[PDB]
């Protein structure tokens, strides 16, 4: 008999408490958040006893939500089209018959010939950009990169509610930019993030990550209850490493890619500088949903709540009557 | 007593009208729209008394759904690695003690020394790419850019219904491309959009936007009722400015980025041309959902409608009986 | 009378069979899948009797989920700023009055003058990068591209369940990479995909696709029932052509774009090599949802199932009683 009143309290609390209140059934929700992100990196480093600025280590440069900060390089200066032996021992050859299709991808096409790369070693000859890259000793990382800064201008808009806000507040001043200390909880509206800080929030050691290369994700969540104050709608920053496989795998441990700088002589012959770039890739991911009170969902939701509590008490009353 | 019939009409109309008809409950919905976008910009401009074509002002060039049309530039010709004084007055120095870590990011690393940039001004010395960029007088914009054209090939497919359509209709002809006048309502299937037109649909003044740089969004919505004719499935174009913060903020008012063109001498020394690019970034965002009649959701939906109207009339009859 | 028991079996089977079991109502679902993709292409080709490696034909190079493999080129060597006649016959001119605004976009700005491109043909003069591109005879494709390989490191994580898996399994070895044969069904965990294979899975002929250029989509779906074994969570590969309009349209049949390589003389004058690139663009699209048993949705779902079967038998009993 008392279980009837208990079931009544559980139905009333669930349908009018969790379902109606905690789940904000009284609210209209806009999930089609409109976002824009623009980035700008600042910092200088020493690599190969040359200074490197944003135009040197950031790629691509258009300042989108995805960019790489190069932290390590294998530089192959002044390549030219020709014939030459492969560098890595993986291509060791003793007989021209060993230079066949079974060989792994290399600097160029295989001539089928076999040449002496050094007095000690002989490898397969190739036609392509010469000489081939040599990966014998590890190259250093750009330590200063740990201090580079990432400027994030993130604009968001829930169009359903014609609501627009950004991580740059309207009262932001040049002094603020010069002196604010970003923190996900303490100061979410500082547009400057320290690269080393982002790396550590992601649970990574800058030395290792910069040695191997990797992909970090900067997630910005705008979950805003537009019923509350405009100043309560704040961004929630989360950080992670997206190439999680890389750490668990020995075959491919990081992130790197190759690109070239192309030159011509007055003579007119082409020559290029090859670059194997290791770096940290930053992905800025913006998500959000908004909700504001609307009478319609309050009517439908409350009516559904009364029909739900009524159906509940009715079914519990019947099941109690028969048993 | 009459309120019973009134509640019956509201239940029947809601559950069989809005819920069943207006909300197309009889329809199966495909929301996993598959989209592809390819772009090509055309136009030429005069900047620095040089002609600039797509290969000069568009970046990146692969013709994806995101590209920049550069409208303004600060060009720093023939930089070389070395030592030189900072250009901007923000780095004004009188004592070598003022050249310390508290200085903002600059063209290069700080030597700690202090040098005379000009007879009137002395600033901190740096090691890096020299000379530093000078932002003393504003550079002009490429006015002709207002007339550039954006060619958008947008392919979409709802795989659930094996339905494929694109903004390029199959009966599109070379004359059409040469002469069609795009309009979101009047002619949605013209693949050529005037840059100035896109800027104005976004509610922007090309002169100012091209002066500051900005991000414009071109939204293409494919909301198609596959029950109706194939020719009723048309794209809905919307335009906006995505970096909405930029206009409300004095600290960062637009969109720009820096990149360099790299050269070598026959002598073999590296030198580069630095570029501070202001431009309009275009983001083509494609969204859509499709629906087609399927008997299953018609059965489940109609049965739910009858159970709903029945439960409604039952509860209203009981509440009327007790009170 | 028997239809009462029939309706009872249909209600019990639907609400406790399809709705509760097949639809995994007992499961909590994570749809906010977190994905990261990194790519690396390998292969060499012969084009213009030059060898071309990843740094030559892949763009952009940062190894993101979207990249192009260039398969065809129209190369315009050593352009310089100046005046010259238009190449294509579309610009045929006989009178300087015909060189007006009605002309289509061209290599540069129009001088209004008219010049002889050849003894046989006269066209409009332009100021810009000279000479203009000549598209008279078709250029060959890089046949070897059919054998290039795409290395895909895809990391995914459902954070709700703190679940992380990737297409590179932890027991992957160098021999595996050197010898595994990717197949969507037979071997989903081989990170190496043959370009020609991807083209054919997409239902395309490499010769034609490489002639016109196109966009291929590589969809990777992680639909995982975390109740089952960790080894049951496997990626589902799908392949398609995303620019479906291109094949059905005569006006624009493929995918290509233009970019330039910039050079300077010791003299200091700028000159560039123009490139019209035809290639296959690969879009790696990752989707997924996960589900794991949770007691809460089992309670709510089972209670909803009993209330549903009860309401069903009640309404069928009443409708049977009155009629
Ligand atoms: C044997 S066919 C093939 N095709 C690819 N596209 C491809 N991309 C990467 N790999 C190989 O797969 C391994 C993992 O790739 P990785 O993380 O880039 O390591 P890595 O920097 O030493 O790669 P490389 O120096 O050899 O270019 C590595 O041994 C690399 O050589 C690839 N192998
Ligand atoms: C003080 S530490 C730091 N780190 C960044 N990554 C960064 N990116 C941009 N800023 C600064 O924040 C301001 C807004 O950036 P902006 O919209 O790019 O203006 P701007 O074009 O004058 O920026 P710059 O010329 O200084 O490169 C501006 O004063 C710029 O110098 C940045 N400051
Ligand atoms: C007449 S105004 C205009 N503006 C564009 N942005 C634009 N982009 C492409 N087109 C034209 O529309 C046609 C289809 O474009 P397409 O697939 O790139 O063919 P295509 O390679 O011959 O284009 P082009 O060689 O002329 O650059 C083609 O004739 C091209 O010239 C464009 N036309
Ligand atoms: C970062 O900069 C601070 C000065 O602001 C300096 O003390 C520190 O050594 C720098 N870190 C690295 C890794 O260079
Ligand atoms: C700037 O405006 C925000 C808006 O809520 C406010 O929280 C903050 O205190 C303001 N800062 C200053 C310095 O006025
Ligand atoms: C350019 O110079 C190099 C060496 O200086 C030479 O091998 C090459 O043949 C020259 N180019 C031409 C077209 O002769
Ligand atoms: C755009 O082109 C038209 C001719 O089609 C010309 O009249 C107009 O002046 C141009 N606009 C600009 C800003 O150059
Ligand atoms: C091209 O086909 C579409 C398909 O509905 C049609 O609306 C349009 O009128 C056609 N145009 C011509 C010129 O036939
Ligand atoms: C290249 O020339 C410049 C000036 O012409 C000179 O400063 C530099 O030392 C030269 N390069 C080398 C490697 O000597
Ligand atoms: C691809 O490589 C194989 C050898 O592994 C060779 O037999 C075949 O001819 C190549 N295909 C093309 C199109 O070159
Ligand atoms: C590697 O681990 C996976 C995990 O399920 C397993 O299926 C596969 O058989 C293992 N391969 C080897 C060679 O142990
Ligand atoms: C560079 O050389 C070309 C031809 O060799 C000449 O036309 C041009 O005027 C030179 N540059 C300058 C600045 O004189
Ligand atoms: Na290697
Ligand atoms: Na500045
Ligand atoms: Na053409």
């Amino acid at each position: 008999g008392i279980i009837n009143r208990v079931v009544q309290l559980l139905i009333i609390s669930y349908f009018v408490g969790w379902v109606f209140l905690h789940e904000k059934a009284y609210q209209v929700r806009d999930t089609a958040i409109e976002s824009s992100v623009v980035t700008k990196v600042k910092g200088s480093g020493l690599y190969a006893n040359r200074v490197m600025d944003v135009s040197d280590y950031v790629t691509p440069p258009q300042g989108t939500s995805v960019f790489v900060i190069i932290t390590k390089m294998i530089v192959t200066e002044n390549q030219m089209q020709g014939f030459c032996p492969e560098s890595e021992e993986k291509y060791r050859c003793v007989s021209d018959s060993q230079c066949g299709p079974e060989r792994l991808p290399g600097g160029g096409i295989l001539t089928g010939r076999c040449v002496n790369y050094s007095s000690v070693l002989r490898t397969c000859e190739i036609q392509g950009w010469c000489p081939t890259e040599v990966d014998t000793v590890e190259t250093p990382i750009m330590m200063e990169a740990e201090n580079f800064t990432i400027f994030i201008k993130n604009s968001i808009r829930f169009p359903l509610f014609n609501f627009e806000k950004g991580n740059l507040l309207p009262n932001l001043t040049a002094r603020d930019m010069k002196t604010c200390r970003f923190h996900p909880d303490k100061d979410p509206f500082c547009p400057i993030l320290r690269v080393g800080d982002v790396v550590k929030f992601a649970g990574q050691d800058f030395a290792k990550l910069a040695r191997t290369g990797g992909v970090l994700g900067i997630k910005i969540g705008w979950v805003c209850d537009l019923d509350k104050a405009w100043d309560q709608c704040i961004p929630k920053y989360s950080f992670t490493r997206l190439d999680s496989v890389s750490e668990k795998s020995s075959v491919s441990p990081g992130y790197n890619f190759r690109f070239a700088k192309y030159y011509k002589m007055e003579n007119g012959s082409e020559y290029r500088t090859l670059l194997k770039a290791f770096g940290i890739r930053f992905d800025v991911l913006v998500y959000g949903n908004a909700g504001k009170f609307n009478i319609i969902p309050t009517i439908i939701s409350s009516v559904a709540a009364f029909t739900s509590v009524g159906v509940g008490t009715v079914l519990c009353d019947i099941i109690l009557l028969n048993f």
